[PDB]
RNA sequence: AAGGAGGUUCAUUAAUGUGACACGGCCCAUCGGUUGCAGGUCUGCACC
């Protein structure tokens, strides 16, 4: 297997060995439910359990699918089950944008004292920025060595 | 001194039960839940 890697028969990428043509495109079965779903995401996005209610399909054939809409780069879990868009997530960088320079401290409270936005939701943004590498933390505090948060003045 | 310790009434014969084994005793987390409302992380009040 590894002679046929190194002649460039099998790229691999993050240990899956797909052939180079695989593209991780999908399938028309997927997209026909995306499309419906599309909208939906849109105005507000909700929770997996939540989203095959709305669409009579099964629960975990609606987990995996979106999972792999996820995989394309459509919707984020901030947290296992719960999925939004982009857009919603350059804005949850928006608002951890005014602490380091407002502040220069990371806490709760302007959750509730800058958008309107909640504390659940805001601490699960959190532990999805800590796993990404937006911050990290660290006792009371956030630190921020290797995000683009930082504005250049 | 309702008294005081004597006697009359109570026992023919009647052996044996193959092997192993139960009952079950310990903290008492003092329901849970991909649910709400708060706080930088413990749980307190609603839901149920």
């Amino acid at each position: 297997i590894e002679k046929m890697r190194e002649s460039g028969d099998i790229h691999s990428h993050h240990g899956w060995l797909h052939l180079p043509d695989h593209k991780a495109g999908f399938s028309e079965e997927q997209q026909a439910i995306w499309q419906k779903a599309e909208p939906l995401f849109g105005d507000e996005p909700w929770w997996v359990r939540d989203l095959a209610k709305e669409t009579g399909t099964d629960e975990q054939a609606m987990r995996l699918t979106l999972r792999q809409a996820a995989q394309q780069g459509i919707i984020t879990a901030i947290v296992k089950d719960r999925y939004y868009r982009n857009d919603r997530i350059v804005e949850f960088a928006n608002m951890i944008r005014d602490l380091d320079q407002e502040c220069g401290s990371t806490c709760a409270a302007d959750f509730r004292d800058r958008l309107g936005v909640g504390r659940k939701l805001a601490i699960q943004i959190l532990e999805y920025f800590d796993r990404i590498g937006f911050t990290r933390r660290r006792g009371n505090d956030h630190l921020l060595r290797d995000a683009l948060l930082f504005p250049e003045k």
